[PDB]
RNA sequence: UUGGAACGAUACAGAGAAGAUUAGCAUGGCCCCUGCGCAAGGAUGACA
């Protein structure tokens, strides 16, 4: 069904996304399952850099 | 006891300013001046 396969993306996306974001292995970005990149804390210069 | 992280964390410190800084004397250069030495050389005074 063309919905399962659009979740089936969306999670697979959500995971590729994921992956990219703990490139070098930084903890400090959170994607949320709404795709919005976001700090999980007040996140220093030199680690927002 | 044994692993995450280790381009991190914390601790200390944080003037992340700006610099070969600055006073005296002697040497050295130049022009005199003064004294002495050295090598010569000028002009001049003096009777029986």
């Amino acid at each position: 069904d063309w919905v399962e396969v659009g979740l089936q993306v969306c999670r697979q996306g959500y995971n590729m996304l994921n992956l990219l974001i703990h490139r070098k292995n930084l903890n400090y970005l959170h994607l949320d399952y709404n795709f919005n990149l976001k700090p999980v804390k007040t996140l220093t210069t030199k680690e927002r850099k």
